[PDB]
């Protein structure tokens, strides 16, 4: 609902 969409954004930074 929040960090879930935040953790999914930071879970990359390089792909």
């Amino acid at each position: 609902g929040l960090f879930d969409k935040l953790k999914s954004l930071v879970s990359d930074d390089k792909k």
